[PDB]
């Protein structure tokens, strides 16, 4: 693995953009926090550079030819991505061929610009099974890891699937109706930040 991970001071300008990024871009769900749990703020242990050249290069690389099948733009943006597999994802960069066959817009790499949205699926689908010590969806105890990656949207196609439509780079979904992105080609996303944390209990 050619992956370093850069562990950022709390006091850094760095650290506080990701801390406020994170924090301010929770929201009340329609669950009523089944999937995430119950909380109106995290606790942020630790926001750590992700720095690979190689998953550089394959970003940066798909992020030109996607820029010259776009009107010379990349549409490029930064979400927080949630899923079982961070642990992966900091290693080996994001995969399609492990993409949930069965889904809402079918077997892609979903992202989230609400932090809290990407909390609902850390651990899997509708927060799975909850936490692997307590069984509990709403744990306030074990450590949680979101990405903030920078994401190549390209022509994104409105949705209210295997690839994206022709012309297009990536599918935008707005199903509280909150925004939802999916990319079909691992090399889109590169995962910038590994952010852990906990969901602060409220009182
Ligand atoms: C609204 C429908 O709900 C959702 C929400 C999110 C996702 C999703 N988005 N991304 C994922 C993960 C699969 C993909 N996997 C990797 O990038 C990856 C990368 C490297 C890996 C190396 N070894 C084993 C697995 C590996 N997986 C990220 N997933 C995902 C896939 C399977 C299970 C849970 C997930 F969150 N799928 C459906
Ligand atoms: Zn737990």
């Amino acid at each position: 693995s050619g992956t370093i991970l850069i562990d950022l001071s709390p006091d850094d300008k760095e650290f506080q953009s990701v801390e406020e990024e994170m924090q301010s871009t929770v929201r009340e769900h329609r669950d009523g926090g089944h999937a995430g749990g119950i909380f109106n703020r995290y606790n942020i242990l630790k926001i750590q550079k992700v720095c690979n050249k190689k998953l550089w290069e394959r970003y940066t690389h798909r992020r030109k030819e996607v820029s010259e099948e776009n009107h010379n733009h990349a549409n490029e943006r930064m979400l927080f991505h949630g899923s079982p597999f961070v642990n992966a994802i900091i290693h080996k960069g994001f995969d399609e061929r492990h993409a949930y066959i069965g889904g809402m817009f079918g077997a892609g790499i979903y992202f989230a610009e609400n932090s809290s949205k990407s909390n609902q699926y850390v651990y899997g689908i509708g927060g799975g099974t909850g936490c692997p010590v307590h069984k509990d969806r709403s744990c306030y105890i074990c450590h949680r890891q979101l990405l903030f990656c920078r994401v190549t949207l390209g022509k994104s196609f409105l949705q209210f699937m295997a690839h994206s439509p022709p012309g297009h780079h990536s599918v935008t979904g707005r199903p509280l109706a909150l925004a939802e992105y999916v990319i079909y080609r691992g090399e889109q996303a590169y995962p910038e930040y590994l952010i852990t944390y906990q969901i602060m209990r409220p009182e």
